[PDB]
């Protein structure tokens, strides 16, 4: 509300809110945080990126996005209080301290703006953009099918009505080409971790290949590490593996596209739950997974440091 300490992290917010918490947090930190706009949606709402940093030049740094869905409400709502935990952790935490005082993280809270806004005004399980074309009286892309990594293959659909479309090309969302230019033009980033609800899953490349990826021993224990610090919380089990493995074959992922771009650390979560509440989890497990979340990111960070 009027400071991030009296902002309620235990409730699910709209845009608005989410936006304003972004200018609260960066006037409280302004040595750490700053806000960064890296484009504009569909229907011109801004697209804005937190950067955390201790200073430094084009350091190292780790990407994080949440919300590509819009109906996966648990991400938009655990990044808020990510963003609240590395201000309150720098400083605190040893581990933490150390990965800010040599690398900078990029947040991003809300990837698909219009979708957000409209699971909040007409539909609460819209999960595509809101994009349009003439050739159909159906609106949006999966945002997570639109990437340049076996683009078009099987594990999407050419169909503009289907949950599942890819688009008319690669990158034809202005929400993923804004990310896609952000990340090349940095060139520096040594992970990328895109965060997704639900099915409790921690996932590396590929999805559009059964393609063994080079990296597959090291992102595995790493990946195993992450899950056993995740279940130490709560109990909460995960399971872990290549996407294609674990779920199916899905083409135009983000983190296949950024693991080819060299961005060795990919990962992709799948938060709670396993289906009892699925996309409607109760927003008093928003904390409890935001915490138990955060452990299992900062162990790929201290890999990736």
């Amino acid at each position: 509300a009027r400071s991030t300490n009296t902002f309620n992290y235990a409730t699910y917010h709209t845009l608005d809110e989410i936006y304003d918490f972004m200018d609260l947090l960066v006037a409280e930190h302004p040595q750490l945080v700053s806000k960064l706009q890296i484009g504009r949606s569909y229907e011109g709402r801004p697209i804005y990126v937190l950067k955390f940093s201790t200073g430094g030049s084009n350091r190292p740094a780790i990407w994080i996005d949440l919300g590509i869905h819009s109906r996966e409400w648990i991400t938009q709502a655990t990044g808020v209080w990510f963003a609240k935990k590395f201000t309150e952790d720098y400083g605190q935490d040893p581990s933490f301290t150390a990965i800010l005082d040599s690398m900078d993280i990029f947040l991003e809270i809300v990837t698909n703006p219009d979708g957000f806004a409209f699971t909040h005004s007409q539909n609460r399980l819209w999960r595509k953009t809101r994009s349009v074309t003439s050739s159909s009286l159906c609106v949006g892309v999966d945002a997570n099918r639109n990437w340049d990594a076996g683009f078009g293959k099987a594990g999407a659909s050419s169909s503009p009505c289907s949950e599942t479309y890819h688009g008319k090309y690669a990158n034809s969302e202005v929400e993923v080409k804004s990310i896609v230019d952000f990340v090349k033009d940095h060139g520096n980033f040594k992970a990328f971790l895109s965060i997704h609800s639900y099915s409790q899953l921690l996932l590396y490349p590929y999805g559009y290949t059964t393609q063994s990826i080079p990296d597959k021993t090291e992102l595995n224990q790493v990946a195993k590490s992450a899950v056993a610090a995740l279940k130490s919380l709560y109990g909460t089990s995960y399971k872990y593996g290549s996407i294609i493995t674990t779920i199916y074959q899905a083409s135009g992922g983000s983190i296949d596209w950024s693991y080819n771009q060299g961005i060795k650390y990919s990962f992709t979560f799948e938060l709670r739950d396993t289906g009892r509440y699925g996309f409607l989890l109760p927003a008093s497990q928003i904390i409890p997974t935001a915490q138990e979340t955060w452990l299992g990111v900062l162990t790929i960070m201290e890999h990736t440091v």
